C-alpha cells in the first residue's frame, strides 16, 4: 500500500485501490519506464474470468452484490460463454463500463465528470455507411452549438473471426498536413500520414493549413471508404485576441470538439476497437501544445515577432510570454464563440477534488503524473505538488495498432 | 531487451542499455509506478568496491592492467583487514564527479566534469569543518562567477560517530512560526530555525535572515557557527519594467549548496560532501517565491500588476509568474551572478543525453524532476522519454540527525 503525499499541504494517503491493478505496467524494481508515451508494446477460459470480475464490480456499484439478480447474471454469461465462446453486454452494463473505462483512465484530467457521460450504442451497426450515420449523430449530440456534452459510441465488439470496425483517423476531427517540395508542411504535421491515405483513397487535397480531413471508416473485411463531414457539423473557432488585435490577422482556428476514435474500448474481456468518445477541450490542449509544439504549428516564434518580444536571447523569457497570450486567445475566443472549454487551473482543481472523491470511494486513483500536470504553469497548478500512482484498472481505454 | 526510448519533437529513437547495470532497486513494479514519488556487511561492500575500482580503470583507459589488478587485491586486503578501505586522491574526484554525471534529478549534468573536488577527508572537529565550508563557499561564489564544487569530509567509519551538516542547504532563510500561526521568512526551514535557536542562536525578525550552520563533529552535540555576512553573497530582486518590484524587498542569495545528502563512492558513504553549482532561474522565481507552500508572493504580485485575480481564466498566475521570473533573470545578470533559465539549461542537458548515449549508452533520469516547474512543454526536454534508474557512484538521501 504505497503512501502517496502532497507536498504543498502535507496530507498523507494510502493508495489501497492500487493493490487490485491487474495488467501489468512497464516499470520494473531496476528501472522506470513512467515517461514512456506507448509502454512495452501494443482457450477462452480468460473471457470468463475477465467478464465474472465486470459482473461482480457492476452489481457492487449498485448495492446488488448477494442474492437476486447478481446470482442470477453470473450464470446467463458462463452459458453464453459455454455456449459461444464470447457473451453480449446488457446496456447498462455497457453504459456502467463505458464510465468505468474513463474513471480509469489514468492520463486524463477530465475525470471529474465521468459520471455524466452519454453513451450511444451501435453495437447493431453493420455498415459503413451505418458508422458514418453514427458519427454524425454523436458529433451533433457531443457538439450541441458549442453546450459541449461528453459522448461515446460503442461500436460491435470483436468476434473470433470476421473483421473488425475501425475508424481510421485519430479523431473524429483533423485538419490536414501535407507536405511539399522542403518537406515542410501546410496544416497539422501530426496529420501528414492520415492525409496521405485520404488523398490515397479518393480524396481531393484543399486549400491550406485548416482544412477538417475526411473520415475513413472500415466496416469488417470490406476496405475503409472515404466520408466527408458537412461543414455545419463540425464547429469551428477563429482565433483573436482581447488586446492584441493583430492577432486575428494570423488566420488561426480550432475546432470546438475533441474525439478520439483510435483507441480500444474493453469491458469484462470483451474489446471494441471503434468506440469514439469526446469531451471538451482544455485550453493548454490548443494554445500550448498543438498550436506551440516544434512539430505541430509551431507559432510561437510568428506571435513574438509581432509581439515585439526580445527573440535575441533565451533569458527574456520570449517563448514563455508568447505562450501565455496564446491561451489567453484561445480562452478568450471559445468564450466569446460560447464554445465550453476549461483553463487548466480550473481542471487541475477539479482533478484535486476527483482524488478526494476516489480516495473515499475506492481508495485510490490511478493517475500519471506526467499528463496530468499542465504543459504551461505547472508547478502553479495544485496537481504538481501531489505524488500519484500509475496502475492499470479494467474497464479500459488501450492503445491499438494502426489498421494498417 | 533494452528500453526503447523516443524524443516526440524531433522523431530520435534510442535504446538504454546503460539502465541494465542498474545497481539498486527502485520503488516501481509491474504493478504500479511509483516514479512521481518524492523519497523512492563485508561482502557486499566488497562488490561495490570491486565494481568502482572498474569503473575507476575503464575511465584511465587502464582496465585489466597490472595497476588495476594490485588496487583490486590492495581493497579486499584492506577490507579484510579493517572491515573498510581507503580511497586515493584521484579515486575520490572521480568518484564526486560520477556521482554527480548519476544523479538523474539534476538536469545540470553538461557541467559534471569541471568539479571543484576539495578533500577534507583529515578533518578533525567542528572548527576545522567551519573553516573547510567557509573556504567552500568563498571559492564556489567567486565574486559572483559561480563555480562547481564539492567538499568531502570523512567517511562514516566503525567506531565513530558521523560527521553531518545539519543544514540542508549551507545557505538558507529562516522561517519563524508567527502570532498568526503563520511563517514569517522561508516557511521550509521552520524545523532548522527552530533547532537554531534552541541551539543558542538569537534569531532574526526579517523574511530573509540567513541561517546559522549547524555543524555535528563525531559523537558530538552539533556546534553553531555564524556565516559570515561578506561570504554569503544575495541578490535584491529588481524587475526591469516593473518599478514598484524592487519595493516588495526580495532577495535571494547567490549560491544554491545542498548540504544534507549522502555521497556513496564503491560502497564508502560519505555522510557529509556539501556540494554547489549555480541557480536555474524557475529554482528561486518559481519554486521559492510562487510556491504557496513557500514564500507564497504570485497573488500579491499579479495585484500589484493590474491583473485581473477574479478568475483562473485571465491566466495572472501565468503571467504573475513569468514576470517574477523575469526579474530573477535581470536581476542575477545585474548584479553579476552566474545564472541560467530554464531554456538554455533545458537545451545544454539535452546535449548532455546526446554525449551520454554515445559514452555509456544511456542517461539515467527523472523527467518529473528534468521538466522545469514552468514553460514545461516549450523546453526540449517535455518531449523526451526518460529511463530513470539508480547508478554508483550516487548521492543519496539520507535521514535527519536530529
Ligand atoms: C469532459 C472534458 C474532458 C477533458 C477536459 C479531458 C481532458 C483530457 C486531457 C487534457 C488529456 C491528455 C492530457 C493532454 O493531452 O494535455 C486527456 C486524455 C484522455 N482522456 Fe480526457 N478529457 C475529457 C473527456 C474525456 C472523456 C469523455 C473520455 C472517455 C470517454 C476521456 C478519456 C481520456 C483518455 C482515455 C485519455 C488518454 C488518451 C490518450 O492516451 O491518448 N476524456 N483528457
Ligand atoms: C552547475 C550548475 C547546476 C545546475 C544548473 C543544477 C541544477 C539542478 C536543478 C534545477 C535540480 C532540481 C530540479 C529543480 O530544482 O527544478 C538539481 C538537482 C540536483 N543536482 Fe544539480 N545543478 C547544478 C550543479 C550540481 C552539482 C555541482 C551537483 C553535485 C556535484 C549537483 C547534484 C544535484 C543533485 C544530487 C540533485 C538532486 C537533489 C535532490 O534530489 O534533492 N548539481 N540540480
Ligand atoms: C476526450 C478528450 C478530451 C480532451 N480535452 N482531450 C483528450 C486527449 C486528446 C489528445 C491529447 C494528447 F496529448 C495527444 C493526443 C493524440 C493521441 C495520443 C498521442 C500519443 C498517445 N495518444 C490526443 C481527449
Ligand atoms: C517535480 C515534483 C513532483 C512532485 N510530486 N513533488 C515535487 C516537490 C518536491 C519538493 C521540493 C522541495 F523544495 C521540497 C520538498 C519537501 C522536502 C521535505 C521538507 C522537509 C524535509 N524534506 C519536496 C516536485
Ligand atoms: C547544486 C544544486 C544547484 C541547483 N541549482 N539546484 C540544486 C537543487 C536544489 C533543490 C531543488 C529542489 F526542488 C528541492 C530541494 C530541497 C531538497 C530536495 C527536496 C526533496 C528531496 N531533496 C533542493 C542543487
Ligand atoms: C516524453 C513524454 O512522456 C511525452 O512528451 C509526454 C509527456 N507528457 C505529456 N502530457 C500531456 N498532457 N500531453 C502529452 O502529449 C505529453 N507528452
Ligand atoms: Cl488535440
Ligand atoms: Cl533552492
Ligand atoms: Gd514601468
Ligand atoms: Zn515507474
Ligand atoms: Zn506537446
Ligand atoms: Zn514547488
Amino acid at each position: 500500500f504505497p503512501r502517496v503525499k502532497n507536498w504543498e499541504v502535507g496530507s498523507i494517503t494510502y493508495d489501497t485501490l492500487s493493490a487490485q491493478a491487474q495488467q501489468d505496467g512497464p516499470c520494473t524494481p531496476r528501472r522506470c519506464l513512467g515517461s514512456l508515451v506507448f509502454p512495452r508494446k501494443l482457450a477462452p477460459e480468460q473471457l470468463l474470468s475477465q467478464a465474472r470480475d465486470f459482473i461482480n464490480q457492476y452489481y457492487s456499484s449498485i448495492k446488488r452484490s448477494g442474492s437476486q439478480a447478481h446470482e442470477q447474471r453470473l450464470q446467463e454469461v458462463e452459458a453464453e460463454v459455454a455456449a459461444t465462446g464470447t457473451y453480449q453486454l446488457r446496456e447498462s452494463e455497457l453504459v456502467f463500463g463505458a464510465k468505468q473505462a474513463w474513471r480509469n483512465a489514468p492520463r486524463c484530467v477530465g475525470r471529474i465528470q465521468w459520471g455524466k457521460l452519454q453513451v450511444f450504442d451501435a453495437r447493431d451497426c453493420r455498415s459503413a455507411q451505418e458508422m458514418f450515420t453514427y458519427i454524425c449523430n454523436h458529433i451533433k449530440y457531443a457538439t450541441n452549438r458549442g453546450n459541449l456534452r461528453s459522448a461515446i459510441t460503442v461500436f460491435p465488439q470483436r468476434c473470433p473471426g470476421r473483421g473488425d470496425f475501425r475508424i481510421w483517423n485519430s479523431q473524429l476531427v483533423r485538419y490536414a498536413g501535407y507536405r511539399q517540395q522542403d518537406g515542410s508542411v501546410r496544416g497539422d504535421p501530426a496529420n501528414v500520414e492520415i492525409t496521405e491515405l485520404c488523398i490515397q483513397h479518393g480524396w481531393t487535397p484543399g486549400n491550406g493549413r485548416f482544412d477538417v480531413l475526411p473520415l475513413l471508416l472500415q466496416a469488417p473485411d470490406e476496405p475503409p471508404e472515404l466520408f466527408l463531414l458537412p461543414p455545419e457539423l463540425v464547429l469551428e473557432v477563429p482565433l483573436e485576441h482581447p488586446t492584441l488585435e493583430w492577432f486575428a490577422a494570423l488566420g488561426l482556428r480550432w475546432y470546438a470538439l475533441p474525439a478520439v476514435s483510435n483507441m480500444l474500448l474493453e469491458i469484462g474481456g470483451l474489446e471494441f476497437p471503434a468506440a469514439p468518445f469526446s469531451g471538451w477541450y482544455m485550453s493548454t490542449e490548443i494554445g500550448t501544445r498543438n498550436l506551440c509544439d516544434p512539430h505541430r504549428y509551431n507559432i510561437l516564434e510568428d506571435v513574438a515577432v509581432c509581439m515585439d518580444l526580445d527573440t535575441r536571447t533565451t533569458s527574456s523569457l520570449w517563448k514563455d510570454k508568447a505562450a501565455v497570450e496564446i491561451n489567453v486567445a484561445v480562452l478568450h475566443s471559445y468564450q466569446l464563440a460560447k464554445v465550453t472549454i476549461v483553463d487548466h487551473h480550473a481542471a487541475t482543481a477539479s482533478f484535486m477534488k476527483h482524488l478526494e472523491n476516489e480516495q473515499k470511494a475506492r481508495g485510490g486513483c490511478p493517475a500519471d503524473w506526467a499528463w496530468i500536470v499542465p504543459p504551461i504553469s505547472g508547478s502553479l497548478t495544485p496537481v504538481f505538488h501531489q505524488e500519484m500512482v500509475n496502475y492499470f484498472l479494467s474497464p479500459a481505454f488501450r492503445y491499438q495498432p494502426d489498421p494498417w
